[PDB]
């Protein structure tokens, strides 16, 4: 419906940061309210486009240092600021972003996106889990189900 | 006057763009209707500030061609069509869109230069050139 729209805004954003190496961070909220999160970051509350996420996240842009939540099918705010996850299960040699994202699902049913700057490879976290190397059918199918 | 953050969000997306000299093209609606114009271009609806401003103009981006119009607080859309205008020279097309857009409307169209840097003005047909922080400031209260 309109959850297609905005699944695929998502992908194509992915897929693009992918590509070119630009570290992303997207969370999306589920049940667990995360407005404590919202008002660390710069306010949209903006239509969810692929053209929209590729801006934000611009290597040295400034919206582009933290993390884009996604409430509603809007970008709620972008560069917020997420609690890390001292886990011994985060492969070191890597972080930032992908402590932010275990350490946001660790206290919330919410569902993060991470693309690699090092080397492309989008990961994902929910639960405190962390999966790294996805394929682009296996996000797909992973965001359908949200 | 909670309209002052929009001035400043303008003001310092355009000092700052100014100073990079990254070209740069915002429209104002004000009066006329410019929703033929925005319909062509990437919705956002989105709140102002300089931070989205500055981000939306970044040349690499598939945001920054085009004029991005406001519409009272807030972004409308981006990537947005303005009409050229059709009148007498060795100017950008960015700035041949600003004059033609402020022939048809009463908005206030803002540019900043790819090669210099200055800072430009649109309105009633006429562009003002070279401005200064604190002109543009005084100017962009059209509003009142």
């Amino acid at each position: 419906e309109a959850q297609q729209k905005t699944i695929e805004a998502i992908t194509k954003a992915i897929n693009y940061m992918a590509k070119r190496r630009i570290g992303a961070l997207l969370t999306i909220e589920r049940d667990t309210g995360m407005g404590d999160y919202i008002e660390t970051g710069i306010p949209l509350n903006a239509k969810v486009s692929s053209e929209l996420l590729i801006n934000i996240f611009i290597p040295n842009t400034p919206l582009h240092d933290g993390a884009v939540i996604m409430k509603n099918n809007e970008i709620a705010a972008a560069a917020c600021y997420l609690p890390l996850s001292e886990s011994p299960f985060i492969s070191k040699e890597l972080g930032t972003r992908h402590r932010a994202a275990v350490g946001i699902s660790e206290v919330t049913d919410s569902l993060t996106i991470i693309v690699s700057e090092e080397t492309g490879g989008v990961s994902v976290a929910k639960n405190g889990d962390l999966h790294r190397e996805l394929t682009e059918e296996a996000l797909k199918e992973m965001l359908e189900a949200e």
